[PDB]
């Protein structure tokens, strides 16, 4: 924050080193003191730590207590089933946590393997690991920067600072000390570790190593990035705490009821039998209320959504990440490589003849001026594309010839038509290269460079021909066009041709006057064709989009206004302004600011953290290294296929096809996934509530347990899991994309879903109560069998009613959800397996369970479902 401001001698004196180098004793003492230039990998959570962390869930705690109670009671099989369920849930959660945590290693491969360091007066290829502040490193083209440092001798050095600015653009490096504070991407006189050197030679003095570097700061932010809780995960945690409190209250009520039946009853009833009955009732309540298959069902629905969006070439590493997309309220975005294609292109153009909007794609129909413009654009080129669009040098020349080829006019044919006869490379202050290649029977010299230099050098122009050198009207029009392009943040290069000499004798400075401007071409990183549609859909979906980019203020403003991110002539927030902004000021000015420019990776993490502080599920989407801290910090991080590997790892999603529409598609798929998950959880907990009501009513009447532990485990694991998955297979709501993002504190049972849960559970419990009463009219074992049958069949047929909370199954399509019908049929098969003579004893179903008792129980379950439909109709007609 101060090294770049200080002079080269000042920072040399600060580090106690000279330009010659440092001795071996000094370098080894400085290596032993805060040395070891490398990104220390985080030890990260071991497997056992994650295992014990997964055991802190209230549902897991209640299930563990129930399993221990069953093991003490002698129910070895049911306790082992509960233990296996807990093992499966913990394994699933730990696997998901490991997949999320795979966003590690910080990509230390970005750091250079070697480093040309002059040590003890000798130049050696010392490995970048053994580098210390004070070490003087020589840089050349194609050499990764080993450590952060300040320039003191650099000859036309250019560094691809694509891991802070996020752009593969060769940033020019000058040794002059910066007198004023500049942004992290504008530090001209300071190299940064992990940034490739594109062109030129340089030699700097290291000022930072390991975590003190900017890539070190990025690695530190990645390591300290908060493991965000998924909105489904946080809703389930809150409802799990509530359900654990409710189950503890239910067990307290059970023990109090039994203690009352003993103390207020008679001394004949032994304490041991009553306490044993209380323990069985409490463990049955725990098993029933806790959905043992809930984690598996949620994981399966999330995997279904992940596969659905992987069909669109968007790999979602984290299973809850699709849900996190569904609950997204803010989409933070990078510009270079994420909004734009990270490929410079020519978008606009101008000639004194005029501008025909879009450049014609037919060279046969091309005008003379346009043809000469393209010619003096291609034959003066520096880059090339030969195989699979391989880029030769700077993206500016690549942009020029890509625009030339995009008009169905291959540049290679023109280059072979007009052989190069000498050229001058870039001359720093002289932006004009002015190649002197011989043309077709004209021997005209062609030039290309910056706007201002071209306009100052020449006075002629190509209006219709060799126009007389007047410089008022054409100059005004040219300047107006250039200023308009600059206001559009369009990079401008002006080209011309001179032919007076027609000799081409030497290759040196020539008559830089009278180059006869024929036109100039605009240039910018254009937004992806899918970006505008994605922005329009996100705004229609209530999701605001925020641009966080390393580009200058002008380019970010132009891109935001191009895609409708900002208002008319809005003002973006520079990275410097954000750095000078206290967190309170940023929070006060967060909704109003929609585009951030010239930001550092820590600035991106700061913006994402601030947006998450406002209770909004932030969707940071990026492709560069600078986005990786923000990708990890965001609740959902979205990467691109062409983005860097660290950005792909740090982001939950990876758009392999770089389709920005896939981001809004993921938002919609996640909304549908959360609707289906809420349907499945509502169904599971309505069945659980029915079982709980039946058990409590049996308790208060001194009745036998409606369902044993094995029966409840079977229902919750194989007879509710399949219908819950089927309801997770539900079709998308018609207005799934028009809904505002769901509240982060909405709760799992909200917006009429709690009412449906309560009604369905109450009716299921009432049916099981009536069935148990009818069974007790026969025998307690018959009561258990018929209560279990009624509960299992009511929960099987509850799939139809749980499809929608306002529209009945008869009216939403009874067979529209083929998964629901398949799950209902398979649950019928499973229940028929239960009433098999061999398996009757396992499910406490006596051999006397005749077809009359089955008919009564099945009719009670069907009446429960019919009354559930009737209650749904009464609810959506009367009160909402
Ligand atoms: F590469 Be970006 F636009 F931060
Ligand atoms: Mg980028």
């Amino acid at each position: 924050a101060e090294i770049y401001r200080k002079s080269a001698a000042e920072t040399f004196t600060q580090l106690e080193a000279t330009e010659k180098g440092l001795t071996t004793s000094e370098v080894t003492k400085r290596q032993e003191k805060y040395g070891f230039n490398e990104l220390k990998n985080k030890k990260k959570d071991p497997l056992w730590k994650l295992f014990l962390e997964t055991f802190k869930d209230p549902m897991v705690i209640v299930l563990v207590i129930a399993a221990l109670v069953q093991l003490v009671l002698g129910e070895v099989v049911e306790s082992l089933i509960i233990f296996l369920v807990l093992i499966v849930n913990s394994i699933i959660s730990v696997v998901q946590t490991r997949k999320a945590e795979s966003s590690l290693d910080a990509l230390r491969e970005m750091s250079a393997p070697v480093a040309k360091v002059i040590r003890d007066g000798s130049k050696q290829s010392i490995h970048a690991r053994e580098l210390v502040p004070g070490d003087v490193v020589i840089l050349d083209a194609g050499d990764f920067v080993p450590a952060d440092g300040r320039l003191f001798e650099s000859g036309s050095l250019k560094i691809d600072e694509g891991m802070l600015t996020g752009e593969s653009e060769a940033v020019e490096k000058y040794i002059d000390t910066i007198p004023d504070e500049v942004g992290l991407g504008d530090r001209v006189n300071m190299v940064f570790s992990g940034s490739l050197v594109v062109y030129g030679r340089g030699m700097f003095v290291v000022t930072g190593t390991a975590s003190e570097t900017e890539i070190g700061k990025i690695a530190g932010l990645l390591e300290t990035a908060e493991a965000k809780q998924t909105p489904l995960q946080r809703k389930l945690e809150s409802f799990s705490k509530k359900l654990g409190l409710g189950i503890l209250a239910l067990c307290v009520l059970i023990f109090a009821v039994e203690a009352g039946r003993v103390l207020l009853g008679d001394n004949s009833a032994d304490m041991a039998t009553a306490i044993l009955n209380a323990f069985m009732f409490a463990v049955a309540v725990a098993v029933a209320a806790i959905p043992e298959a809930l984690s598996s069902i949620v994981t399966i629905v999330l995997a279904v959504g992940t596969n659905k969006m992987a069909k669109q070439h968007a790999i979602i590493r984290k299973l809850p990440a699709v849900e996190t997309l569904g609950s997204t309220s803010v989409i933070c975005t990078d510009k270079t490589g994420t909004l734009t294609q990270n490929k410079m292109t020519v978008v606009d153009y101008y000639l004194p003849d005029g501008t025909k909007e879009n450049f014609p794609e037919s060279p046969e129909n091309w005008s003379e001026g346009e043809r000469r413009l393209i010619h003096i654009a291609v034959l003066c080129n520096d880059s090339n594309i030969n195989s699979e669009g391989k880029e030769l040098g700077d993206p500016t020349e690549v942009a020029l010839i890509a625009f030339s080829n995009k008009n169905n006019q291959d540049y290679n044919e023109i280059r072979e038509k007009f052989i190069r006869e000498g050229e001058i490379p870039f001359d720093s202050d002289r932006k004009l290269m002015s190649t002197l290649h011989t043309f077709n029977e004209n021997k005209a010299m062609l030039t290309k460079g910056g706007p201002d230099v071209m306009f100052a050098r020449c006075s002629y122009v190509f209006l219709d021909g060799e126009e007389k050198p007047m410089t008022e009207e054409i100059l005004a029009k040219l300047k107006e066009t250039n200023e308009e392009f600059s206001n559009q943040a369009l990079r401008v290069l002006a080209y011309g041709y001179k032919r007076m000499p027609a000799d081409t004798t030497e290759l040196k400075l020539e008559d830089e006057q009278d180059i006869v401007l024929v036109g100039l071409t605009a240039m910018i990183d254009p937004p992806r064709e899918a970006v505008y549609a994605s922005i329009e859909e996100s705004k229609k979906a209530g999701i605001r989009t925020v641009m966080i980019t390393g580009d200058h203020k002008t380019t970010a403003q132009a891109i935001g206004r191009d895609i409708g991110l900002m208002d008319a002539d809005d003002i973006a927030l520079t990275g410097q302004e954000l750095d000078a902004m206290p967190e309170e000021e940023l929070d006060k000015k967060l909704e109003h600011i929609a585009v951030y420019a010239r930001v550092s990776p820590e600035n991106k993490i700061r913006i994402v953290k601030a947006w998450q502080k406002k209770g909004k599920i932030t969707a940071m989407t990026g492709d560069g290294v600078n986005d990786a801290p923000a990708l990890k910090q965001a609740d959902i991080g979205v990467a691109m296929g062409s983005g860097t590997d660290v950005a792909k790892d740090s982001a939950a999603m990876i758009l392999t096809d770089d389709n920005f529409v896939s981001i809004v598609d993921a938002v919609g798929v996640g909304r549908t996934v959360f609707d289906n998950i809420k349907k499945s959880i509502a169904y599971l907990f309505a069945g659980n509530l029915g079982a709980i009501i039946a058990i409590l009513f049996a308790l208060v009447l001194d009745w036998i347990n409606p369902f044993t532990a094995l029966q409840l485990l079977f229902i919750n694991l194989v007879n509710d899991s399949l219908p819950a998955i089927a309801l997770g297979m539900e079709k998308a709501e018609p207005d799934v994309m028009k809904r505002k993002p769901r509240d982060i504190n909405e709760g799992i049972f909200a917006g009429g879903t709690m009412r449906a849960v309560i009604s369905r559970g109450v009716l299921i419990g009432i049916a099981v109560i009536i069935s148990q009463y009818i069974g007790m009219q026969i025998s307690p074992e018959m009561s258990v069998a018929m209560a279990f049958t009624t509960l299992i069949l009511a929960r099987t047929l509850q799939t139809f009613a749980a499809r929608s909370n306002v529209q009945t199954a008869f009216g939403a399509g009874f067979f529209s959800n083929k998964y629901v019908i398949g799950a209902v049929l398979l649950c019928f098969v499973l229940y028929g397996i239960t009433v098999l003579p061999g398996a009757r004893e396992i499910f406490s179903i006596p051999a006397s369970f005749g077809l009359h008792e089955w008919s009564i129980a099945a009719g009670l379950a069907l009446a429960a479902v019919v009354m559930m439909e009737i209650i749904k109709v009464v609810q959506n007609k009367f009160f909402k």
